[PDB]
């Protein structure tokens, strides 16, 4: 907002970033914390070393990261990491080639000084907006500063998006062709089988209906099963096995596993000699699991299955085709990876999928609109001042009236941060509730929902008023589009410095916390001191997890939209976008080459989604600048309207020319170089659900 | 407009319809005109008779037409006729079930008499609108007359559209499964092959690239060729053969074929003994055609081909799949019928197709907007009064000042009717210019363009002003959507009687002229007296042609939109819509069972398009009534806004649940009952282009 607050926030973020980098560089060199700072290269083969020798050259990572091509990344991590890095590089190139023509636009915005004029009539001032945005009359010479800049932005964005989207398609094709025998090229996913086997069993029905269609190309079809009870039993058995393995970790005296600690127990006398207490439970669980498996593999298998062909071409062409003359049944989709499909979420009819999709999307919109109200209600509770229930009361008033005056303000921060923390998981679960028979697809849907929510949160909370219900009711009863666009244009230059300082804060704090891995550091050390006792537990204690593409991508794209929407309004933030995406490229390269381990392949499927939302952000920027040059009287329409049409046409052309190659594997790459005859039962045991594994 | 003009026009249309039906019923009974009134049943097998005996029962056709189920129509004509009749029956059912609840709505519109009040303040009056539309205050009890009627319309439309769309899918599946060995189930259409065979020939490249993909399933691929010159030579040779056959028709004396009559000739002395003059030309044409064929089948075949598999399943699944990892090349589409694909229009790259599509659509929009200006310029020419060039001048003034005072007004009618006559062919050609590798697809595109043009012609020429350029400029500089919808609502009740009388005119005149076939009657009789001399020429002189689904469907759907948009505004026209579609059902049943012969199968592909535009018309009706109840103050939003959302959702659901079954044949119906082993060269000779037929 104000210059002083902006400087204070920027300096604070810079200081925290500096101290975090110093901590990271002083602590990474210790060999005791290698498993948490290089969890990759220690689970993947064995490369725990600094890279060359015992002596670690200072700065320790920029040389290693800056000399790693996309081939190295694809060799180490999945192709999805490569397409994410293409995203970072592409937006960096857009921002840098835009900064190449940033140089003039600043000059008229400083030479002309209409902010100084009587337009202030004795809020929108920080001595910084004096340099960026509003130092132009209603009708002065803004040709170079407005049209000659939006044309440059659009041209560089189109060029970079086209070239990058082509490059991602090339990477996908190159990786897909040069593959091995993976148990995904051989299968499809039928999930709308007609309910009645009309007097027979469902599996025999599936097998007969597909053997009549594809003779000589069939192993046999695995049918989805109601895995609820058997899944629960197998989870309990695995927990019992892990607890028993933990029990013998002491190996010194007899064990005593606490029972009252579990909460819903009181058998303290049975804690001693837990070996028998766990072996009997294991035997009972094994018997129950065997009976449950025998029941579930024969009692009412549900109406969905996977199918296996004996030739990659047959599966690659039988997944894109149409089976039944009516399309509401026998729906066929390409079978995902064994670790990327959702058995529980699967087996949902088409109408149920549509109904769930609409209800979940409507609920997401309802939450987006009514977000603030429950937060305000939770903040308004007596919890603000709970002095009546303070047990210690040693010196609360002294410590809260001196420096803790923000605790009363801290509680609404708590009521908000709890929701922000739970939100990614909630959105992922809601996306998984729409039927989404692919967990990568669920990740994409959750990312889209989170990005939309973040935009409609930040933009509404900055430009317009904070009464969202009143705002939407008014705009419902307000005159139509033209003055709405005028308001959109006029409200943005209210305070760009807030966006500057928010970009700086996210930049410095987020990247410091990420590269430092300080939270995983503390958690790992505490757990090493905590309950974790056996080497098996600690070996699985520091597992890195995926790149978390369900929340990194929406945050990065939110910053992308922030950058474009003010790209030439207040062209100062172009530097901030450049530095954000540059440090992101560097830090994420070091991370995805040293710490993160993927959970998918997805062969770059995220990139059409990323491209679509980047183009949407560019289109929104074009509309915003159209409105702004509507405000400042100008040759408004004849500058941006053809270019908005061009954006729409370019989107359609990009889809029509490359989107087809991302949805399906191609037959030209589905018969390339089969050398070793593919196995038969290995693919099954890849798609056999983990609970129903030990069987015959 | 006025009551008198409305009555005069309706009576005139009724009288012309009556006299035309009397002429048709008096003349159809003559056996001399059987080939023109029953061209079907005389080309298809042999059924020229009245049906039972020599004595023709009066009314002669209603009993025969009313006792013909869809099975009979499919046996005689193609399934496309059946889906067209389902269209007529469905809209008839919608209109009739709406007339079932028409009964109350008229009563308040007559009991309440606000038109009589001072709102007229000493144009929108014909004593008929006193009964229909505007006899309601701004805020009286319009609940039953407005909301309780639009809900009924929407419910009956949804029910009928759903049931009918299901029934069309059922007919398509039943006809497709119970088929024979047709040379279309065996082929696909590759039309984006990469240009270079990099030092080889294109045909060998296609064959190698597809033999590497589909071993053991391949006849060989026919590659498209530059058929311009060879097509021209073959057309000239066919014309020469027909002329020679006509020459020997006299068979009495020596022939004398005129040469100066051709226009670009003066060899009158060579007219005698045209037998040699034509045999020498035939021999030269045969030699030139053989040389041209030998050249074209080997010299630079273009970059597109058709492919033939040896199993219907392989073709049905290899047409919906993706071949090359990049989708811009090796595009695969289901091969159309031998008579329904366009060799000349084929072989166009994807970018060229997109560019041509956008330019043609933009040109269509430009013509739609600037339509009237060239018509006005042509009307303004001196041609209105050409007295200076009147050669006879026997008594022009006497005959033009008595009853021909409308000749000066007739000339603009000429300048308009010429464009209306040429327009369907122009639109079909423009649609064929977008690449459209299927002539049925071109028919659909031309129908869509014609329907849009007709709507934007009639609605603009009735409600708003006639200065389209000024209107669009104003609305560009006019305030936004809300008042535009208010104007849409307020301008419709200006004169509904014009729409009543236009529906009556189209009804009576069009159906009388159609069933009478008076124009084909006169043309056939004149040609029988005219140049046509041999029996072969006359046998091909009365060929009926197709059902002309490129102009019947848009006209019928234009009347459908007219009916809905005023369905409860002025509920009188519901009777007119009912009678129009009922007489259409009757007349078109008699025609398509007795006169018309199809040129396609298309297996009901038109019906998704018809359904989409019917739903669009219903949505436009909902928007219109939303605006109208905005005008008359009412519970406007909470009545129609959820229902507009419902219309959008219903469209999406219908697409997702049935549209898949219309685009492709299914594998379940692609291996049903192969009894006789399919031929090999027969399918080729079905797809061999007519010019390149005689070869080796």
């Amino acid at each position: 907002m104000e210059f002083g607050s902006f400087l204070v926030s920027l300096g604070t973020s810079f200081v925290i970033f500096v101290i975090l980098m110093l901590l990271f560089t002083w602590l990474s060199r210790k060999s005791g914390n290698a498993p948490i700072y290089y969890p990759n290269r220690i689970l993947k083969g064995l490369e725990p070393w600094e890279g060359t020798s015992l002596t670690r050259n200072p700065f320790a990572w920029m040389r290693e990261a800056l000399t790693s091509s996309e081939q190295d990344v694809v060799n180490l991590s999945g192709v999805d990491t490569a397409v994410h890095f293409v995203f970072l590089s592409t937006v960096l190139g857009i921002f840098a080639c835009s900064s190449l023509l940033l140089l003039p636009t600043l000059l008229p915005l400083a030479a002309t000084d209409n902010n100084i004029k009587n337009t202030k009539n004795a809020g929108t001032f920080s001595q910084l907006d004096n340099l960026s945005m509003a130092n132009i009359t209603k009708k002065s010479s803004r040709l170079w500063a407005f049209l000659g800049a939006v044309y440059w932005i659009s041209l560089v964005t189109y060029f970079f998006l086209w070239k990058a989207y082509k490059h991602v398609s090339s990477l996908r094709a190159q990786a897909l062709m040069s593959a091995d025998v993976k148990p995904e090229q051989f299968a499809i996913l039928v999930r709308d089988m007609p309910a009645p086997p009309d007097g027979q069993t469902q599996k025999e029905f599936i097998d007969s209906y597909f053997r009549e269609i594809y003779p000589e190309t069939f192993y046999r079809s695995l049918v989805a099963t109601e895995n609820s009870k058997v899944n629960k039993i197998w989870e309990k058995l695995e927990g019992y096995k892990k607890k028993l393995a933990r029990a013998e970790a002491i190996l010194a005296a007899t064990n005593n596993r606490p029972t009252n600690k579990t909460g819903f127990c009181g058998l303290v006398g049975k804690q001693v000699d837990s070996i028998e207490y766990y072996t009997e439970l294991i035997n009972e669980s094994v018997a129950k699991l065997e009976t449950e498996q025998k029941a579930v593999l024969a009692e009412k298998q549900q109406t969905a299955a996977v199918v296996f062909f004996t030739t990659r071409v047959a599966a690659a062409s039988a997944a894109q085709s149409l089976h039944c003359q009516m399309v509401d049944k026998w729906t066929v989709t390409e079978a995902p990876e064994p670790r990327q499909l959702l058995w529980q979420n699967l087996n949902i009819k088409l109408f149920s999928r549509i109904i769930r999709q609409y209800f979940i999307n409507f609920f997401v919109a309802v939450t987006i609109l009514f977000y603030m109200i429950p937060i305000a209600f939770v903040s308004a509770i007596t919890t603000l001042k709970n002095l009546q229930r303070i047990i210690p009361f040693i010196k609360p008033v002294v410590e809260i009236t001196a420096i803790r005056t923000v605790l009363e303000s801290f509680l609404p921060q708590i009521a908000l941060i709890v929701f922000l923390a739970m939100l990614p998981k909630l959105l992922l679960f809601l996306s998984k509730a729409e039927g989404i028979p692919s967990q990568s697809h669920a990740i994409r849907a959750a990312s889209s929902k989170y990005f939309i929510f973040s935009v409609f949160n930040v933009f509404i909370g900055v430009t317009l008023a904070g009464t969202l219900f009143n705002t939407v009711k008014d705009i419902a009863k307000n005159p139509k589009l033209d003055m709405i666009i005028n308001l959109l244009a006029t409200s943005l230059p209210k305070s760009a410095t807030f966006f500057l300082t928010y970009v700086a804060l996210k930049f410095f704090i987020g990247y410091g916390l990420e590269l430092s891995r300080i939270i995983p550091l503390i958690i790992f050390h505490l757990k090493k001191k905590y309950l974790c006792k056996t080497e098996a537990e600690v070996k699985e204690a520091w597992y890195p997890g995926d790149l978390s593409y369900a929340t990194r991508v929406p945050g990065d794209m939110l910053i992308l939209t922030i950058t474009f929407c003010y790209s030439v309004i207040a062209p100062l933030i172009l530097i901030f976008g450049i530095t954000y995406f540059g440090l992101g490229w560097l830090v994420l390269r070091n991370q995805a080459l040293k710490v993160y381990v993927p959970s998918y392949e997805s062969y770059g499927r995220m990139w059409p989604h990323i491209h679509q939302r980047i183009l949407a952000a560019l289109f929104l920027f074009q509309v915003v600048m159209f409105g702004y040059l509507g405000a400042k009287t100008f040759f408004y329409t004849a500058l941006v309207i053809p270019l908005i049409i061009t954006s729409l046409i370019f989107g359609y052309v990009c889809r029509q020319k490359f989107y087809g190659g991302f949805e399906h594997t191609a037959l030209e790459v589905a018969c390339r170089e089969l050398k070793q005859s593919p196995d038969l039962e290995e693919i099954f045991r890849a798609y056999i659900p983990h609970s129903l594994s030990s069987h015959k």
